């Protein structure tokens, strides 16, 4: 089991860094491959590199020796950061889902463009900076018996720290709803109404150019909902668990220790295994990526 995380632990981490950064590179090369869905996507590649990057080498270390190495201040920063990485991706799928629903269902009122997109994914980091504080300030790490902090860190860990029951309740309540819930509900009517507006739509007098525009558009939102549907599936297993525990007062009872930990490691991995897959989704659901990804890996070999 040990090893088993390892491996998946470095598999992630090297398939999402090299993925995303070939997913960057893509739109930079591509200069018509610069949309506005695919500027949102490179914003989601950042996210996810971050993640990658800070987070999963705590990630590997604390669910091998259950434990904090990294002291008090990395405590704070680094579930900052991966609190951070979350809301910028979710955020960041509702702003592509809200783009093309105003484009395939509703496509006059409102003008997408690549200027008022990077406006967007600066507002989308504003946001995600900012409500992610109150995350930071409940992080705290202590010792078993806090007088063995002046000895080592073997028995620290790094955990929310409340002042009362009801606080966290309430707390995680909240950010279930506003952060997974709320978003992937309107996501998925917003994606089933441009599948019905795009597969069904027969108006008799559609001009030759009409349809290769939905032809295109058909590959997109294929594409886009894998994304939304991994991203439910990955996210699912923490965010379940996570309001399980903090609000329901679960997974307390140290007879079922052994599956609860084993539980919430796979969920954790789970998160980074989807900065992982995108790029791979990018791949297969999208021809203009394959052929951007077939370039950088001849210039390699
Ligand atoms: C989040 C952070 C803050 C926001 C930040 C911004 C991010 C926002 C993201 C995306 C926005 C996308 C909007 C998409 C809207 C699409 C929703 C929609 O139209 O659904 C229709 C109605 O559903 C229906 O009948 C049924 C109505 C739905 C009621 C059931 C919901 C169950 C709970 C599930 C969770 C709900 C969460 C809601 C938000 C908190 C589908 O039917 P139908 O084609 O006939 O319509 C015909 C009708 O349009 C004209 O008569
Ligand atoms: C190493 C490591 N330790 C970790 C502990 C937690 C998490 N992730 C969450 O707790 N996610 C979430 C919690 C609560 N609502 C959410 C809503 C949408 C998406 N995600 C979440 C990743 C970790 O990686
Ligand atoms: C919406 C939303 N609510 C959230 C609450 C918490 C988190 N993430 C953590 O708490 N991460 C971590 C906590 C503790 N040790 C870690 C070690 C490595 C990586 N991460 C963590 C994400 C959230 O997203
Ligand atoms: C019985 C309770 C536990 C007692 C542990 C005593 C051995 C600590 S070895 C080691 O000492 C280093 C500094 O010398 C620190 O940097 C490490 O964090 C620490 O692990
Ligand atoms: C020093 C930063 C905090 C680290 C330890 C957190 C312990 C509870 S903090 C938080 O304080 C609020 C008032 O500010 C109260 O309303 C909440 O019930 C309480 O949970
Ligand atoms: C969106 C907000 C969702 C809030 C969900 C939790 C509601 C409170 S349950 C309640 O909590 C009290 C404080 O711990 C205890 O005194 C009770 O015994 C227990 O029954
Ligand atoms: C056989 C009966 C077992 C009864 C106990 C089940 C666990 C209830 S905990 C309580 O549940 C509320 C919803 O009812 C949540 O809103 C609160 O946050 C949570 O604190």
């Amino acid at each position: 089991y040990a090893w088993v995380l390892i491996a998946a632990y470095v598999a992630v981490f090297v398939v999402a860094l090299v993925g995303n950064t070939l997913v960057c590179l893509a739109v930079w090369r591509n200069h018509h491959m610069r949309t506005v869905t695919n500027y949102f996507l490179v914003n989601l590649s950042l996210a996810d590199v971050l993640a990658t990057a800070i987070c999963l080498p705590a990630s590997l270390l604390v669910d091998i020796t259950e434990s904090w190495l990294f002291g008090h201040a990395l405590c704070k920063v680094i579930p900052y950061l991966q609190a951070v990485s979350v809301s910028v991706a979710v955020l960041t799928l509702s702003f592509i889902a809200l783009d093309r629903w105003y484009a395939i269902c509703h496509p006059l009122l409102f003008k997408s463009t690549a200027r008022r997109a990077l406006g967007s994914i600066l507002g989308i980091w504003a946001v995600s900076l900012a409500i992610m504080v109150p995350q930071a300030a409940v992080m705290e790490c202590s010792s078993v018996l806090p007088e063995l902090a002046a000895r080592t860190r073997a028995f620290s860990v790094c955990d929310e720290r409340w002042a009362d029951d009801l606080a966290p309740k309430i707390y995680h309540s909240c950010f279930f709803i506003v952060t997974y819930l709320a978003p992937l509900g309107l996501m998925a009517m917003a994606y089933f109404q441009i599948f019905r507006k795009l597969w069904g739509r027969q108006i008799p007098g559609t001009t030759s150019a009409e349809v290769k525009q939905m032809r295109a558009r058909r590959k997109t939102a294929k594409m886009l909902m894998v994304v939304v549907l991994v991203f439910a599936l990955c996210y699912l297993p923490i965010s379940v668990l996570n309001v399980l525990k903090r609000v329901f007062g679960m997974f307390r009872q140290a007879s079922d220790r052994e599956a609860v930990y084993a539980a919430f490691t796979f969920s954790h991995w789970l998160v980074y295994a989807n900065s992982a897959a995108n790029p791979i989704i990018y791949n297969f659901l999208s021809g203009k990526f394959r052929e951007q990804f077939k370039a950088a890996f001849s210039w390699w070999l």
